[PDB]
């Protein structure tokens, strides 16, 4: 049976893939050798072409995703070869140096070996490879909420942070035929940092925030033709939106609103002020204008919008059917400014695509 | 077998009613006298006590709305009782004063006689009983552009407006019997309407911008025990952002962005300025003090949130399932401050509720 259900997966995929890569001819020969690999083996390997449009493909198949427009320019890095956690580490590292671009952000994925028996040979725990760790002590709150219990796993394992509102969790993951998962601290040589300042607004960086370049998803499996990667982070660059209004404005994160209105000069008192919808404002200016001052690529809403509309155009001039996630496409600040909130979409699933899968924690 | 169908909608909606009425004991009786009513003439009448809960109990199943915290101090007036154009133009009237309440809004339905064989007894043109005109004439906009096929039709019965920006379109609706529908001119003083001031920025009142009070959905068919009242409006009161976000400043409806921008003192040059989004902010900010300045009931998202989330609570400490439209719900402006965005909703149609209809107009 499962040989069948690769197989299928296979035929489709390749079918599809080499179409899209004018190579049809040569479709024949390539079904015939995988036929063979996945009778002798249980399995096959993609070669390096197959494997690049693959996750190509995948983002194109992102339903969620406003940033599509650019799915073909994706920079893929193989490493189905790597052995050891020193060589995953490295290559960690590697893709947050080569993504950063020294502020000149590449979107990029880095794709380890694929789950041989559904058996994992590399395990990330991260849920970025960049993020703020969180504490709670009794009643007192400190950094990031969201990695909480990602936190309290590396603390198990002997990782210490310096408990300020912004510690870099160190990255973790576990190797095949391990217990246990390592961990490595980030050099901070690699990890741009950019402090929030606002054009106006002198007294903003008072509230002295800060957030990270580069935001690099890296607990989710990316599945072409019936081979599951469950070991491939992704980035691409921020929409300022996902940092002003959800990061740094969330109740549940780092619910900053209040004293932004204070810093920014508005009364916090009556709902009918809209002073939160004000503070939104003025705190995704804040995030815009300062990533543009210290170069790293940044994108706001409204032009992130525009570049999704060309995507969509861009589906229908080539054929293919449009995908999408209405109630994550729409941004969390003006979406009725945004051509999207006036359509609909088909949230149908299509593969390749990236998927969720349990946290190990 | 319509009688069948009939029948089995009456049984679900009075046993619920009834049990919510603390009548249970009174259902058995209730249902014979519906079953031979529906034997002699094809269907059965309301008790007062049945459509008042009925309207309650849809406005409760309404997915899309945020407001129904209230749905249980709806104010029913029934008016099944009318004949006549002249009963029909006077109980409109009669809406807009008692629901407009000199700016205090009182949520207000008034139910018309119901579909006999799907014919319909009365039937309303207008999408809300208070609306502004909309105009295009070789490349000219004029006015409210989501009411140009309405105003058409309008002006294809001998009506004519002045081609303002806010030109209130007549009541037009038409009697059984009648080929045309009739057309009645609002009077001016029954209809409040709130100039759009800004609390910091004098220079706003330049735009010259301005909404009605009470907005009166006129459109929509209210289904209660399989009985068809297509002709039912109700009102309740604006959430500021359906003004702010949407009516002044939606590209297809009156598109004041640019024109907002101005006044208030920005630049309009670049997305990253995100100069739409202040904009709208301080739109929004100008129409909620407008009305609260002139004493007409408002309520903010932030406010109208608060009390959703109260009504979520209220289901939950009831026996009932609570649906809800994600994509109505969440107000157009900041909707990850609102709990509403942070969580999913069933979006299953139970009855009683409010459907739309087809346009006879379109
Ligand atoms: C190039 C810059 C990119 C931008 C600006 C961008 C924008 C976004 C945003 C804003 C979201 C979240 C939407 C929300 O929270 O409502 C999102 C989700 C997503 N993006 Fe992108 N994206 C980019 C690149 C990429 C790349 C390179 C990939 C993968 C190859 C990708 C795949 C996804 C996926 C899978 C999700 C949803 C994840 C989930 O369901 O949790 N994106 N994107
Ligand atoms: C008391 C004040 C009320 C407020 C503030 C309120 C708020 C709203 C808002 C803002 C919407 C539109 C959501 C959007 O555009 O995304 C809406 C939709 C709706 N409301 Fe309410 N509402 C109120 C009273 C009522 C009443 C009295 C009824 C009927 C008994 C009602 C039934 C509905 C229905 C049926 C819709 C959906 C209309 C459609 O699908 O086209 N609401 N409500
Ligand atoms: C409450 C809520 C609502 C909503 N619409 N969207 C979110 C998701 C924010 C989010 C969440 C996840 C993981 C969810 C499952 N743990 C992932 C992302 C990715 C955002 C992203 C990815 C990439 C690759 C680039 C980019 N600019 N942004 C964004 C949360
Ligand atoms: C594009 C778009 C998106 C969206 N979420 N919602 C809308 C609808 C706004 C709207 C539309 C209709 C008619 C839709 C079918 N033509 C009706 C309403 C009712 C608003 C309303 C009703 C009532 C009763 C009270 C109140 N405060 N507001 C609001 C449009
Ligand atoms: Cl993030
Ligand atoms: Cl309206």
């Amino acid at each position: 049976e499962e040989k069948e259900i690769l197989w299928n997966e296979a035929k489709a995929f390749i079918a599809a893939c080499y179409q899209e890569l004018g190579k049809a001819a040569e479709v024949k020969d390539r079904l015939a050798d995988i036929k063979s690999e996945i009778d002798l083996t249980g399995s096959y390997v993609h070669t390096k072409e197959e494997l690049e449009h693959g996750a190509k493909m995948a983002w194109r198949n992102s339903n969620r995703c406003i940033g599509r427009l650019f799915w073909n320019s994706l920079n893929v890095i193989d490493r189905r070869d790597v052995r050891t956690k020193e060589e995953v580490r490295d290559a960690l590292f590697h893709h947050i140096e080569t993504a950063t671009n020294n502020g000149k952000i590449r979107p990029t994925i880095t794709i380890f070996p694929p789950e041989e028996k559904g058996e994992k040979q590399v395990e990330i725990w991260n849920h970025q490879l960049i993020r703020y760790a969180g504490y709670e002590s009794d009643g007192e709150r400190i950094g990031d909420p969201a990695s909480c219990s990602l936190t309290a796993a590396c603390e198990e394992l002997g990782w210490r942070g310096e408990r300020t509102d912004f510690d870099l969790l160190p990255l973790i993951f576990r190797m095949k035929g391990d217990e246990q998962p390592v961990w490595y601290e980030l050099p901070r040589s690699l990890v741009i940092e950019v402090p929030i300042t606002h054009p106006d607004i002198e007294a903003f960086s008072d509230l002295e925030l800060k957030w990270y370049g580069v935001p690099i998803i890296s607990d989710m499996k990316l599945e072409v033709g019936g081979i599951h990667y469950n070991a491939a982070p992704f980035n691409g660059w921020y929409m300022g939106t996902e940092i002003g209004a959800r990061n740094l404005a969330d109740e549940k994160r780092y619910d900053k609103l209040k004293k932004v209105a204070s810093v920014i000069g508005i009364a916090a008192d009556y709902n009918t002020d809209l002073w939160k919808d004000q503070a939104l404002v003025e705190l995704n200016k804040a995030v815009l204008h300062s990533y543009k001052k210290q170069g790293v690529s940044i994108v706001d809403h409204h032009t992130a919008a525009s570049q999704f509309k060309r995507f969509e155009e861009q589906a229908e001039e080539a054929g293919r059917k449009l995908t999408g996630d209405w109630t994550w496409l729409i941004p969390p600040i003006s979406p009725a400014a945004t051509h999207i909130f006036h359509r609909s979409y088909d949230n149908s699933i299509v593969k390749p695509n990236y998927f969720y899968q349990d946290k190990p924690y």
